[PDB]
């Protein structure tokens, strides 16, 4: 299907030329951001909870990763500010 463009809010627009997510991206892992955070004008204004996902890796000066929410905003992410796992990428919680 035209999974290729969603185009949820106005956000994705800014985020493909701000973080440069211009093009497909894939999921390096799920991450849940916990608890209040700082959330600056770089990073995602993600909250307790919040079901994020992050996409890069970085290894960038700002010293966040880009992650996003299932809300669809996506920001720079402080590694503490949420619970990263690997269990979440095949999601083993349950596993049946």
């Amino acid at each position: 299907e035209k999974k290729e463009q969603k185009e949820k809010e106005k956000k994705e627009q800014e985020i493909k030329k701000k973080f440069k997510l211009t093009g497909p991206i894939q999921v390096i892992h799920l991450a849940k951001a916990c608890c209040d955070v700082k959330g600056g004008k770089n990073e995602l204004s993600f909250k307790q909870g919040e079901q994020i996902e992050i996409i890069r890796i970085t290894d960038n000066p700002e010293g966040k990763w880009l992650g996003r929410t299932a809300r669809g905003s996506y920001g720079y992410i402080k590694t503490t500010a949420v619970e990263i796992d690997y269990d979440s990428l095949k999601l083993k919680k349950d596993l049946e």
